[PDB]
């Protein structure tokens, strides 16, 4: 059933067909991390010694929690999408054991790993990864993907140190049948999510809102000791600013974590805010 409406042709990454991608094409180098179902390794195309990155998924892990058709989601949605903000997903090829997603390598890791060494985040560098991202979503939002997935650990880092949007494992195409699914990361849950309400678009929105606050403050607003805690705080929206935090933050993100998905801006809006246009260098 690994037939993805997606690319699996060889391309040749020295100009601008027949031949199908193989492992054998690819000089493997150390792992970039770990995934759910299997490593992502940096890679390297024989022919052109172009660098990418090689996402290794094992067809066993994947069918004992039977995400193969996530995978297809996956697979299809990336490889479609063409944005400077966003991570390329040039094809895929299989064998009789793995799955293998050949991705954009982005060289300065993710925006994980800078906020555990920089603790929290300028409001300069905050809003420039905000209009990056919100330019990224807007594309998404534009073919009426939702990616339903944003957290630091999803966001890499580009040559210019420019965001790119990685991961979307769970990503959908809602063009009008808006979805039902409870899944993401828990301290980036939307509260229609939680309280089993159905959800569109607007579930970005509010991972937005919740990033904006953990690049600023270090730790994201709702965090708790247990899932069950987190529950209670994400669905009332109890969170608190620390004082250095400027009233130009404190008003975007207090408007991304409204209630109701309705009353969150759209990302024009967001794009437009007097605290980005002030900050952002881009
Ligand atoms: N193109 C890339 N360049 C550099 N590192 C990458 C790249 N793609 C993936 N990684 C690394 O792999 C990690 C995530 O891999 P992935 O397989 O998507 O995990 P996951 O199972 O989807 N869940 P999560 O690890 O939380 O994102 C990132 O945090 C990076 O460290
Ligand atoms: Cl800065
Ligand atoms: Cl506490
Ligand atoms: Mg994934």
């Amino acid at each position: 059933s690994y037939s993805y409406d997606a690319p699996s042709d060889f391309i040749n990454f020295s100009s601008k067909k027949k031949r199908q991608w193989a492992l054998e094409d690819f000089e493997i180098g150390r792992p970039l991390g770990k995934g759910k179902f299997g490593n992502v390794y940096l890679a390297r195309e024989k022919q052109s010694k172009f660098i990418l990155a090689l996402k290794v998924l094992f067809k066993a892990q994947l069918e004992k929690a039977g995400v193969e058709h996530q995978l297809r989601r996956e697979v299809e949605i990336q490889s479609h999408l063409r944005h400077p903000n966003i991570l390329r997903l040039y094809g895929y090829f299989h064998d009789a054991t793995r799955v293998y997603l050949i991705l954009e390598y982005a060289p300065l890791g993710t925006v994980y790993r800078e906020l555990q060494k920089l603790s929290k985040f300028d409001e300069q560098r905050t809003a420039t990864y905000i209009t990056e991202l919100a330019n990224a979503l807007s594309y998404c939002h534009s073919k009426r993907v939702i990616h339903r997935d944003i957290k630091p650990e999803n966001l890499l880092l580009g040559s210019a140190g420019e965001l790119k949007i990685a991961d979307f494992g769970w990503s959908v195409h809602a063009p009008s049948s808006r979805r039902t699914t409870l899944c993401g990361t828990l301290d980036y849950l939307p509260p229609e999510m939680i309280e089993g309400r159905m959800h569109d678009e607007k579930v970005d929105l509010w991972s937005l809102g919740v990033l904006c606050y953990e690049f600023l403050v270090g730790k994201p607003p709702f965090e708790a000791n247990t899932y069950q805690e987190t529950y209670k705080r994400i669905s009332r929206v109890e969170f608190t600013f620390p004082d250095f935090v400027t009233e130009g933050a404190r008003d975007l993100i207090s408007r991304l974590l409204k209630h109701n998905p309705s009353q969150r801006p759209m990302l024009r809006e967001v794009l437009e805010h007097p605290w980005i246009t002030a900050n952002s260098s881009k």
